[PDB]
């Protein structure tokens, strides 16, 4: 497709598609409450739906009534034996998490999905749910799905060391702590994703926590919620860079993701000198107001520590770089395929046909001054973030005319960008 070129402005309101760990762990809490849960502007994904139908499947009642989510909890020991297999589809987090929640559950469950989770290993999550008193186990010694569960009314606490920098691992066992009877400490390797510790303290549960150090004690009762699901920062930032690098423009984004272990690209914008603004924080679901319009930018610096914060954000901070005065490194970054990297060099070639100088690393990439982008043929080779990165640095191009083959990768995540983006033009 022909891609939108030659923009003079870019203004009006956007409201993102929720985000995916919190739209999970919404679910999970509601059910597991006393009360009744609401949940609003939910994630409506796959792996969302099948973590609905896994908990209607155990005996709570989930009603998906016009885009509103009504939970009635069950309580912490009120989940019922299922009538046939528990099928999480292609959720890796349904899977693991669920497996947490089971485990002061005083039956047999089975619980499988689609061939991309039976690759996947849950030996992670079986060895330390073994050493509470859970009877797990799956195929091959790595344990892969499906997998076997009987839990225990006698739970007991744990003292686990995380080997791995997980938060499903993370997140499990400490749902399983809920039901355990005493003192559990969960100690994590590196700082991941908080969204169980922000929502335990939504449905009136307590926690400590002493820098990586999680101390929850057992059992405990929560009460159902009223939740508004923050948005995607992963979706957000692309309107995030967008704004900043439109002439004469300036957009605003409501209620999304504040989250301290994804903020990443608030960092990187603060840094460069983007005028960002941040409005009406709710401290409760750490979500807020986010405002941007259109600035001059500078080289910076992205290194350790901050990596695993923006690490899905990378193909548009390179964008972002593209236009910022001076040079930009980034560098501890070699993950794209554990210690190689595929998405960095997709990310070169797509943006240097178009623009300037961007030079591929072996932790990293380096982007040099503001560049003058061009039209040039561009494929996202099933790629959701080049396809929305290549539609955003389109509305630069004054000369030439970018096309976009692929196109259809974009709606994995967001459905609605192309709707979202015409409203934007003419506003």
């Amino acid at each position: 497709m022909k891609l939108k070129t030659n923009i003079r402005h870019l203004h009006g309101i956007i409201r993102v598609p929720g985000d995916k760990s919190i739209s999970h762990r919404s679910i999970i809490f509601g059910s597991l409450a006393e009360g009744e849960t609401k949940v609003y502007d939910i994630l409506r994904g796959e792996d969302v739906l099948s973590t609905m139908q896994v908990f209607r499947d155990l005996g709570v009642e989930i009603e998906d009534k016009d885009g509103v989510i009504t939970v009635q909890g069950v309580g912490m020991a009120g989940l019922k034996a299922p009538q046939n297999a528990l099928n999480m589809g292609n959720s890796g987090t349904s899977i693991r998490l669920i497996s947490g929640v089971l485990a002061g559950a005083d039956f047999e469950v089975e619980m499988f999905g689609d061939d991309s989770l039976s690759k996947r290993p849950m030996d992670r999550v079986t060895l330390p749910l073994k050493k509470m008193g859970v009877s797990i186990s799956g195929q091959t010694e790595r344990d892969l799905p499906p997998l076997r569960l009987k839990g225990t009314k006698n739970l007991r606490p744990i003292h686990y060391e995380l080997p791995i920098a997980s938060a499903q691992v993370k997140s499990a066992l400490m749902f399983a702590a809920l039901q355990a009877k005493g003192e559990s400490v969960i100690i994590e390797k590196e700082y991941t994703r908080n969204h169980t510790e922000d929502m335990l303290q939504q449905f009136g549960g307590h926690l400590s926590v002493d820098g990586k150090k999680i101390t929850v004690q057992g059992p405990q009762k929560l009460t159902g919620q009223k939740v508004v699901v923050p948005g995607d920062i992963s979706s957000a930032a692309f309107w995030l860079v967008a704004g900043l690098i439109a002439p004469n423009s300036r957009l605003v984004l409501q209620n999304v993701g504040i989250n301290e272990t994804r903020t990443g690209i608030i960092d990187v914008i603060r840094a460069m000198g983007g005028k960002l603004e941040i409005t009406e924080i709710d401290p409760v679901a750490k979500s807020a107001t986010l405002i941007v319009e259109s600035s001059d930018l500078k080289g910076t610096e992205i290194c350790g520590a901050l990596i695993p914060r923006l690490i899905d954000e990378l193909p548009i901070i390179a964008l972002l770089a593209t236009q910022a005065q001076g040079v930009t490194v980034i560098k501890d970054a070699e993950e794209l395929k554990v210690k190689e990297t595929d998405r960095i060099q997709v990310v070169a070639d797509a943006l240097n046909s178009m623009g300037a100088d961007i030079t591929p690393t072996a932790d990293g990439m380096i982007i040099k001054g503001k560049s003058a982008l061009h039209g040039a043929r561009v494929n996202t080779f099933g790629d959701h973030r080049i396809g929305m990165m290549t539609a955003i640095a389109a509305l630069l191009v004054a000369d030439g005319e970018v096309e976009l083959d692929r196109a259809e990768a974009i709606n994995t995540s967001y459905p609605s960008f192309f709707d979202d983006l015409e409203s934007l033009i003419h506003g």
